């Protein structure tokens, strides 16, 4: 028995952090094969920045890569995104497979928080509708990544760029396209207004029932459509076809329909859990996957 | 910024875990040196699980009746001892990925990451406590046993807790690495029972200085308490008493905030006479008692 916020055995990622330092400026790279990966802004002066210049006009010796008490040479620099990659003289003993992947809102990884590039911390995530993260990152953070595992293959998802003025954190996938509308200038950027991921909910309510945990059952049905319009008030994502058809296996498992288990949700949402918890909880938790219960309720190795 | 339930990286010990096999039981050793640690168990048949005589069974047991397989590779075991519930299987090959480690017996409040695993691969990361009543909130299916709890002090890994047994109110015991349980269990499927749990006081307030640093100050008063007043009142919500020791544990937090150890008391003992009332505090409508005083200085701080 038992739930847990759990993490992806990080084993894998911790043999490829390695240390990038530009002038003063220290953060984290990946290093997978022969090139090191890390956020552009490494290069970066205290002094709008042009990345493309500030790149072409910087010799290799620059790029300080440091894999533990071992010094890389970096024989090459090309950019992609908001990503920089360093070509080194190196292949990486302990690369695994990996592929890089982009994340929809709503997914779930696990960060691998890093500083100096010394693994420090693992922690579940999820990418929040708004396209933020809610995770813990300290000065020299930048370039720690987040990632899932699929048997033996790490898909990389996620490197950490920022802060935002609300303390949730802003970063690309492993091509350095932003996620959400987010520029890497020290220009004044915002969160916009986050919304809770209905599917997750759902999912977790799953978890709640697999564990005995029953009181918020109710004998009633709904449709997607009374439960959609209810959702947008308490600033619930829309529940798709598709979001149903995903939780079926749990459907079958508990023999509760999803159509009912939204009911007992809009009943929580309209009515607050009556000084009572689910899984030890007091807020209803969205950042579980409906992958995430079947594979923690399961067990699955790697 | 940030605040999250963080694990510690589980690369060095996924290094160390292996299957043990012993008749149709397998379960999870953790392999360190030329020494394979697992619960004594594996031994058990289905008709021992209520009286077993570990050492009349032990006794009946060639080397070669343990099957010890790490991946692919099964090591070859050259001598067997007992100590307590824990079963020492020496082997052929010392482990190559054998990191610096100690064994620890850690104090109810304590923190530590478990590494989930089961046929020796590991499934997932998750942090916990050791509860003031000797148990913990786990995640932990069947074969999930031996299983290990563990800090990571610099690059030295310490093992405090082996898995060994669930408990009918959905909570898990085991032991420390030289196999004497944490509280008043027995390897045996007897009727046994956890004792009430309680609030681990120290690690609230430790949890509340956390949320002033990271700018939270909706709760706090203007009141201050004696320690026995705030004993006298934390009791009665099934709060762990806090002593002197706990008190002396927190003056750094004290010092950093500038909030006096028995001014937080005040605020925490209003807090449970109120309660929340739709606010939150670092993302929760509960009280959380799963930092310690040492957990929250390593991720807010430095
Ligand atoms: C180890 N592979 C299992 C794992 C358990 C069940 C799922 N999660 C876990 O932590 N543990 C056992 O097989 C141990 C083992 C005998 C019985 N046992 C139990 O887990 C039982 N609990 C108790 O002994 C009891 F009653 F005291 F709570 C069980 C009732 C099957 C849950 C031994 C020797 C303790
Ligand atoms: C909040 C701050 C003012 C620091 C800034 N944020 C904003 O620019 C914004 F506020 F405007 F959004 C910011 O993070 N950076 C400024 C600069 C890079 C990035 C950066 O160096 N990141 C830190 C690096 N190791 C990680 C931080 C530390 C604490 N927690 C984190 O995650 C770039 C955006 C190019």
């Amino acid at each position: 028995s038992g739930f847990r916020k759990m993490a992806f055995p990080s084993g894998k990622v911790e043999g490829c952090m390695v240390q990038v330092t530009c002038g003063t400026t220290t953060l984290n790279g990946l290093w997978l094969d022969d090139v090191v990966y890390c956020p552009r802004h490494v290069i970066c002066t205290s002094e709008n920045p042009n990345y493309e210049d500030l790149l072409i006009r910087k010799s290799n010796h620059n790029f300080l890569v440091q894999a533990g008490n071992v010094q890389l040479r970096v024989i090459g620099h090309s950019m992609q995104n908001c990503v920089l990659k360093l070509k080194v003289d190196t292949a990486n003993p302990k690369t695994p497979k990996y592929k890089f992947v982009r994340i929809q809102p709503g997914q779930t990884f696990s960060v691998l928080a890093c500083y100096n590039g010394s693994p420090s911390g693992v922690y579940q995530c999820a990418m929040r509708p708004n396209f933020t993260i809610k995770g813990s990152f300290l000065n020299g953070s930048c370039g720690s990544v987040g990632f899932n595992i699929d048997y033996d293959c790490v898909s990389f998802c996620y490197m950490h760029h920022m802060e935002l003025p609300t303390g949730v954190h802003a970063g690309t996938d492993l091509e350095g396209n932003f996620y959400g509308p987010f520029v890497d200038r020290q220009t004044a950027q915002s969160a916009g207004t986050d919304t809770t991921i209905t599917v997750n909910v759902l999912a977790w309510l799953y978890a709640a029932v697999i564990n005995g945990d029953r009181w918020f059952l109710n004998r009633f049905t709904t449709t997607l459509n009374d439960f959609n319009l209810v959702a947008m008030k308490y600033n619930y994502e829309p529940l798709t076809q598709d979001h149903v058809d995903i939780l079926g296996p749990l459907s079958a498992q508990t023999g509760i329909a999803v159509l009912d288990m939204c009911a007992s949700l809009k009943e929580l949402l309209q009515n607050g859990m009556n000084g009572r918890t689910i899984l030890g909880s007091a807020l209803l938790e969205d950042e579980f996957t409906p992958f995430d219960v079947v594979r923690q309720c399961s067990g699955v190795t790697f």
